[PDB]
C-alpha cells in the first residue's frame, strides 16, 4: 500500500473512476512488477510492448532499463496523466484499443494484459516475431493457454499456443496484488517462440473449433456447409480426412497440420 495509497493519490488528483469498466484491476506491488521484468531480462538494447499501462507502474520500471518502450493505451485520459506524472525519453504512448492498432517492430513484451482482450491479444502476438514475452491473465486463462491435447479445457488458444509458442506459468499471483481486488487470482505466464512452429490456416481452427466436442468429420462438413458449399459435393473428401477418428479437442497442431494438407490437396480450402 505504497504503491496502493500512490494510485488513490493519482486517481483522485485527476478524478478518475473507481473501476473504469467491467473492472479495471490496476497493479500494485512492487514485488510483482520487478518479477515480471526479470522474468523478461529487460536490458538496454531491448524494445518493450506494454498493453494498458494505466497509472504506468510498470511503464517507468520498464522505461529506466530498455531502449524504447511502446505502451498503448485506450483511456485517453489515463493518456493525459501519462504525459504530466512522468518525463520519459524513451517511450511512445500510443492511443488505441491494443487488437486494433498496428504494432510496433518489438524483440519484448512485459505487460499485465487487461482481461477482455486476453484472447484477442494472445493470437495477435502469437504471429509476432518476439523473443520473449511475459504476461499475466487471469488463471483459468493461463491454465488454458498450457492445457494439452485431450484435455477438456483444451480449446483454439491452447492448439495455437502449442503450435506456436514455448508457454510456460511462472507462479500465481493472487488478487491481493491489484487494485481493485479481482475475484479471481493472475498467473504471470512466460511465452517463447516455438524454434520449428507449425503454421496452421486460422479458418480452419476457427471451423474446427466452434464445436471442439464434434468429430473432426463433422467438424469440418457442419463449417464449410455454413459457407455455401452443396453438402453433397463435400461429404466423400471430408469421410476421408485424416485423424477422422479424433474429436477436435484431441488434435495436436501436427494433426491440424495433416487435415490442411489433406483439404489443400482436395481443393477445400486453397
Ligand atoms: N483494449 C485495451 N487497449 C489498451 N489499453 C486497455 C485496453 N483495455 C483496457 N486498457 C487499459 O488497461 C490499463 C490497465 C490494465 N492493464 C488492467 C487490466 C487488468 N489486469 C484486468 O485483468 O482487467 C487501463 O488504463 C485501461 O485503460
Ligand atoms: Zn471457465
Ligand atoms: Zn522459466
Ligand atoms: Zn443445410
Ligand atoms: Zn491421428
Amino acid at each position: 500500500s505504497k504503491m496502493r495509497d500512490r494510485l488513490f493519490f493519482l486517481l483522485s488528483k485527476y478524478g478518475i473512476r473507481p473501476r473504469d469498466s467491467i473492472g479495471q484491476h490496476f497493479l500494485i506491488i512492487e514485488d510483482v512488477i520487478e518479477k515480471a521484468i526479470e522474468t523478461a531480462n529487460v536490458n538496454e538494447n531491448d524494445v518493450i510492448l506494454e498493453v494498458g499501462p494505466g497509472l504506468g507502474f510498470l511503464t517507468d520500471e520498464l522505461a529506466k532499463r530498455a531502449k524504447k518502450v511502446y505502451t498503448i493505451e485506450i483511456d485517453q485520459k489515463i493518456i493525459e496523466i501519462l504525459k504530466k506524472e512522468y518525463s520519459w525519453n524513451n517511450v511512445k504512448i500510443i492511443q488505441g484499443d491494443a487488437v486494433r492498432v498496428e504494432w510496433p517492430k518489438f524483440n519484448k513484451v512485459v505487460s499485465n494484459i487487461p482481461a477482455k482482450i486476453s484472447s484477442p491479444f494472445t493470437f495477435k502476438l502469437l504471429k509476432t516475431d518476439f523473443e520473449r514475452a511475459v504476461v499475466m491473465y487471469q488463471l483459468e486463462f493461463a491454465l488454458r493457454m498450457v492445457a494439452k491435447p485431450g484435455s477438456r479445457n483444451y480449446s483454439r488458444l491452447s492448439l495455437m499456443a502449442q503450435a506456436l509458442g514455448n508457454v510456460e506459468i511462472v507462479m500465481k499471483i493472487g488478487k491481493g496484488a491489484f487494485y481493485p481486488r479481482p475475484k479471481v487470482d493472475s498467473a504471470l505466464v512466460l511465452i517463447e517462440p516455438r524454434k520449428d512452429k507449425i503454421v496452421l490456416n486460422e479458418n480452419l481452427v476457427k471451423a474446427l473449433f466452434q464445436h471442439r466436442r464434434k468429430t473432426v468429420p463433422r467438424a469440418l462438413k457442419d463449417s464449410i456447409h455454413m459457407l455455401g458449399v452443396s453438402k453433397d459435393e463435400i461429404r466423400g473428401i471430408i469421410n476421408n480426412v485424416p485423424h477422422s477418428n479424433k474429436r477436435v479437442f484431441q488434435l495436436y497442431p501436427e494433426e491440424v497440420k495433416d487435415i490442411e494438407e489433406y483439404l489443400k490437396k482436395h481443393g477445400i480450402i486453397s
